[PDB]
């Protein structure tokens, strides 16, 4: 009965850890998109 | 024990999704790092 409840809890935690770490990941995806455009557009005004 | 089993099993699915998200997270931290570099080097002439 114990290992049952214990594994229930961990499941809810892993299901939510999925959501959490992906919000962390996403913030880096967003950043890595933007930083690239800021690299590029700077050079896109610098270029000759 | 059946109730024990599908939970152990589903934990393995979940824990690997989560394992992936942190490995995916690593490379993105690293990529951000170098992109942030390319800028801060380059802005030292402006």
């Amino acid at each position: 009965e114990a290992k049952v409840k214990e594994m229930n809890e961990r499941l809810e935690d892993e299901e939510e850890m999925n959501a959490e770490l992906t919000a962390k990941k996403r913030k880096l995806e967003d950043e890595c998109s933007e930083l690239k455009r800021d690299i590029d557009d700077l050079e896109l005004t610098l270029a000759k």
